[PDB]
């Protein structure tokens, strides 16, 4: 409703200024036809100033991301563990908006850097915004809040040349990754394939903090919230990431943009775990630790409701990059936990609008208004889009009839601190010896990997620590990788030439727990959305027919398919010199194009062995790849025709069959080597 | 430094806040061990405060980008022409800072996106800050400061989903130019190998717009300044740039860092072209039109100094982020011209620091200072820093004695507007029409380039001009181009598949103009800092040899050496799995490493897949030890082709590989239409 209001239509009319007087824009006003510019051209003036005012902060952390519009439907009356307004009924609709992101990243940064994401999500309520602002990662790297501009400092740039850009491989990084081994666990997570997601569609949501359910009888219940994603889990490789943040930094946000215009709106399960107060200790850590996770085997998932996107934004900047959200956006029915992480938090986020608004009243802005009314003595401030008609804007009064009244536990639905909770003891600066594990669970997380994510996660850090230039901290860092797993300190160790120091076992153990793997998590449950590409030529009227059988046979069951060629034309949507493996999650040449394949094959119309290149990365990313028409392309790229996921067939729609279980099945992992 | 009175040492002393009081700052107050917070805790709040208020906007353009402090020498008394002081003397130093930059990419942007480039400058001069703030492109896409909006608008991601990233590849772009016209020159620029330079080093710089020398004695001349690179000019392929923005995001800015701390701080002589007012029509178009190039052969260069970059910053976010140019910053012998462009640029500078500093005492910030007095009679706004001891601070005074006094021509050393300036006419919301040649120049400058740069250009065009989906646009961009030429438009348009229009010859010609060519300007005239990747392998030691052998006798000639091999160890400096052929100006094998050209230590087919992406990317390549066919076969490179070297001899080698790296691109590797 804000929005709708807010719209400004310019479809029609004539140029005016921002008070409506028609003007023109086009030409300065000076004195004569080749003279100086005048100082009372207004329309100059006013337009410029508009331009030289177009920008704002970006996000301290989080300023790369996109956002879209949907709805959350309850799927029960969940009065029985929360007084929650929206989850009071079965079937209840909460509209919301939902912004994804990268961490470390400045606007314009890539979205396939290796990173944490963000999953923060509104619910515009009956009973007020709440906003669940989470990671898809379920730990965080740091114990306390106020750690965490060392954090942040530490994996940004360097601030002397401010290089590198969206990356922890750097020396300040691994220096603080060393030095604060808290960070190893949410660190595995980010060194796995959670680091670099297919999309924002393949990721679930993590609250991360333990909070509270809390009744209208004022009991609570200790609660994690999961959003778990309908479309699987799936990430990239490395090396596949690293060129498609050269090839299209806008992957994911067009890939978001692309699977809603289409009606392929992605879902995720709103749960959540649910645990007594007085298991806050039982499960061998603490649950105010947000370097923790509850083992699903000891907390299952309850369902609550179903989260859909479904409606791209208007315009970018009003509405996904003036959102500002909040933990302290929080309902009656929920609330806080004693996690030092959180508690920090709550802080943060309201001071930091005004650093982004630049001034007081941006709860005004129509993507952070409520969708019911708003009563209180909140006044003035830069900005003021209300006119307030109380003119005793003070409590208690007697000349504004004791209005707005206040709201708590007993009446108007107020929201109220859980009561049963207490503090007692000293006021300290003191940390928990219950949070100073922090390894166990790093080896828990990197055990219920498969091998070749084993492998994949030591690669990663290979990679990034490799390019560590201090001796000292690089080992520093196999002293605390070695903590966790000596398998893993020695692996990385030889990448970069040092020994691993001797087992240290006192965390080491062999427990697994599911639902934390990607390539462990089965094929993917549908292959709508995923995109293949066909590359065939403009030569031989034979693989354009090929092409065309393909893309109707594979667009019948929601692939998005790009057919290449030299040059466009009916049927090819995109030229070689603009195609790239990383476009594609499977790859089919159509035997008619053979000729392109050779070593000799070149062309003024793109660069030398692209479609073959095309065709190889494929491979060696882990993708479907085949030639269908019944041979020369596989022999050009050392393909073997046994292989997992390599597809050789004369019939189309055999062809298509086979394909599509590859597509579901969304990597061959058999083409990586192990250790 | 030049700024050493504003730093600020923290590598002793115990932990403070702001105000001097000592603190910590890493656990948080709680009510009890396992508690919550305490709203009394202002170390938290202090710390998060500033943690939570540390971004600034970005440039609304020129968001991306990089700078270095130096000095600017000059090379004579200037007085015959100007009455600048920095420029007034043999010798004379001034310091400077330069800021380097793309155009649309916001902050984090890729540095090889394809773009026009800023070359900003700041001179710290004794009379005055004065910044002249440029492009590595002569001539802009638009003829009125008043369409700046419109042109960015179209060229900055669309506004819906805010798609693409640091990219004229969209439908919005082409719309824009092809609809105006004035475009086609800096189009044909950007278009070229200026739109992805090698480095900031291997670019100049263009004021774009004409200036005005004016002597102490009131006459004027008018100029056009050039700031022409001294280590070459050199380009970027396109397939490589697009891998390299995602391999290395920060090659620009890394690039200038790494030079100034070898001590290869880069150079620029200082040049301007000087006519006389009466020649402002007399070139065939018209010196107040920023889309026109002087072509060299009407008016030489003149240089008149050094510029050299030798000092990276201490903070990048104080100085770089902060640095906050103005064309107003202008200094007594230099003054404005009738250009709409640059009448309108005035405006927007001093206004659009308002933005980015949120208060009005920005050239109080220590990068933005002068290095000689203020004496004037502003005061107060927020972040007020001086302390004003007079307080009588209006004009006319007696309470102050008539201080500050006022400078102009006759008193003073004042700024002065060049005092033959006038105008005449109607007030008028007009173009001139000396302005309506939108096509000849960019011909001219395409007639300039040679045969594979001309392909080059063709093929940046065909790539980003396939990706506009709407089929009118396509065709309206063909009707644009082929006003510059029919063959660019027939070529063009193959790729796309629609028909070019028939020939229109109304702009046509043959005509050329020097300096304008990349792949034309012949060998570097240094080839210290260029990069070599030498690819070795840890299973034999002869190659690790090999490669000492070669790094010793490359790093005498002052090139970077990198040698990769499967894992780190002494003498190796890279992994495969972080290596790339873009990390590298030229690429060698040696032959104890063959056989590499599978494992988990790096992706399958990653130490081949180097040496050919460098041999199709154009740079020299080679092997050194005597046995190159297995390598060579393995890569399809001819041992005959010219910039491959196979050599038993370290010192042959490295002496054909330079020549190599000096030519820099063999063009011969690209196919022809
Ligand atoms: C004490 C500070 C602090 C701490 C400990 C955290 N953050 Fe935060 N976070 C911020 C301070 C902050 C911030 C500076 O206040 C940001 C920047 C922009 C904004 O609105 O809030 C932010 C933004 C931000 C966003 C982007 C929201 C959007 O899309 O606009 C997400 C998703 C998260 N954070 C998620 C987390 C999670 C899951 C954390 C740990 C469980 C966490 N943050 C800890
Ligand atoms: C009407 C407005 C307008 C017009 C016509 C232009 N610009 Fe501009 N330019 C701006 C308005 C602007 C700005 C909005 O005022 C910026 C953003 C940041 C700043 O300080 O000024 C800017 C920044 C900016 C920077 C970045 C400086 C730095 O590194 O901090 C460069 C190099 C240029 N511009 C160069 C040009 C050139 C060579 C132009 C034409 C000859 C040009 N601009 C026309
Ligand atoms: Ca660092
Ligand atoms: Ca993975
Ligand atoms: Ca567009
Ligand atoms: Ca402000
Ligand atoms: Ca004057």
């Amino acid at each position: 409703s804000p929005l709708a209001a807010y719209e400004v239509d310019d479809s029609t009319g004539y140029l005016t200024s921002d008070v409506g007087g028609p003007i023109q824009d086009q030409t300065s006003l000076k004195a004569g036809i080749r003279g100086p510019t005048l100082l009372e051209d207004f329309m100059f003036r006013q337009k410029i100033q508009h331009f030289d005012h177009e920008r704002v902060p970006e996000r301290a952390v989080h300023a790369r991301g996109a956002g879209a519009h949907g709805t959350f439907t309850s799927y029960a009356d969940w009065s029985n563990i929360t007084a929650a307004s929206f989850l009071n009924a079965t079937g209840k609709q909460t509209p919301v908006f939902v912004r994804f992101s990268t961490v470390a990243g400045s606007r314009g940064s890539a979205d396939t850097a290796r990173d944490v994401h963000g999953f923060a999500t509104r619910f515009y309520t009956d009973e007020g915004n709440f906003d669940i602002v989470g990671n898809n990662i379920p730990v965080f790297f740091i114990q306390d809040a106020i750690q965490f501009p060392d954090l942040i400092h530490s994996v940004k740039p360097r601030p002397d040349n401010e290089i590198p850009q969206a990356a922890t491989a750097h020396d300040s990084a691994w220096d603080f990754f060393s030095q604060q081994p808290s960070t190893m666990h949410t660190l595995f997570w980010a060194m796995s394939g959670h680091g670099i997601p297919r999309s924002y569609r393949h990721m679930d949501g993590f609250g991360i903090h333990t909070f509270r359910f809390v009744k209208d009888d004022g009991s609570s219940k200790l609660i994690k919230w999961h959003f778990k994603s309908r479309q699987g889990k799936a990430s990239l490789v490395w090396e596949e990431a690293q060129v498609l943040s050269g090839k299209n930094a806008d992957f994911h946000r067009q890939d978001l943009w692309d699977a809603i215009e289409s009606g392929n709106g992605p879902e995720w399960d709103v749960c959540v775990q649910i645990v007594d107060e007085s298991q806050a200790q039982a499960f061998g850590f603490d649950l105010l630790d947000p370097t923790k996770i509850i083992p699903e085997e000891y907390a299952p998932l309850t369902k609550l409701g179903l989260l859909k996107l479904d409606r791209n934004p208007t315009n970018y900047f009003a509405e996904t990059e003036q959102v500002m959200f909040q933990p302290g956006h929080i309902v009656r029915g929920i609330d806080f936990t004693e996690d030092p992480l959180l508690q920090g938090r709550l802080f943060s986020y309201l001071d930091t609008q005004l650093n982004r608004n630049g001034g007081p009243n941006f709860e005004q802005l129509p993507i952070n208004m409520p969708r019911v009314p708003i009563h209180n003595n909140n006044r003035d401030g830069a900005g003021q889009m209300f006119i307030h008609r109380n003119k005793y804007p003070y409590t208690p009064n007697t000349l504004n009839s004791g209005y707005p009244r206040q709201a708590n536990q007993n009446a108007g639905r107020g929201f109220f601190t859980a009561p049963g909770r207490t503090a007692s003891g000293a006021l300290v600066r003191e940390v928990s010896p219950t949070f100073n594990d922090h390894w166990s669970q790093p080896r828990l997380f990197f055990n219920s990997l498969t091998p070749v994510e084993q492998q994949f996660l030591v690669n990663a850090m290979r990679f990034e620590i490799s390019l560590v230039k201090s001796e000292e901290v690089k080992k520093n860092v196999l002293t605390q990788l070695n903590r966790v797993s000596h398998d893993v300190a020695v692996r990385v160790a030889a990448a970069i030439g040092l020994g691993a120091p001797d087992a240290d076992d006192t965390y080491y153990h062999n427990n697994k727990t599911a639902g934390v793997s990607i390539v462990g998590s089965g094929p993917l449950p549908t292959i709508k959305t995923l995109r293949v590409g066909i590359l065939a030529t403009t030569s031989e009227s034979s693989a354009l027919d090929q092409a065309a059988q393909l893309r109707t046979r594979l667009e019948k069951d929601g692939l998005v398919v790009t057919v290449v060629a030299e040059t466009l034309r009916e049927g090819v949507d995109q030229t070689y010199s603009t195609a790239d493996a990383t476009g594609f999650d499977g790859v089919v040449v159509v035997d008619g194009a053979a000729a392109l394949f050779a070593s000799t094959a070149s062309s003024p119309l793109f660069p030398t062995g692209r479609p073959l290149q095309i065709f190889v990365d494929a491979y060696r990313w882990g993708k479907p790849v085949g030639v269908c028409g019944g041979s020369e392309v596989l022999d050009a790229a050392d393909v073997p025709e046994d292989g997992d996921g390599v597809y050789s067939e004369e019939s189309v729609d055999m062809f298509v069959e086979e394909f599509e279980k590859g597509l579901a099945t969304f990597r061959f992992t058999d083409r990586f080597a192990l250790d």
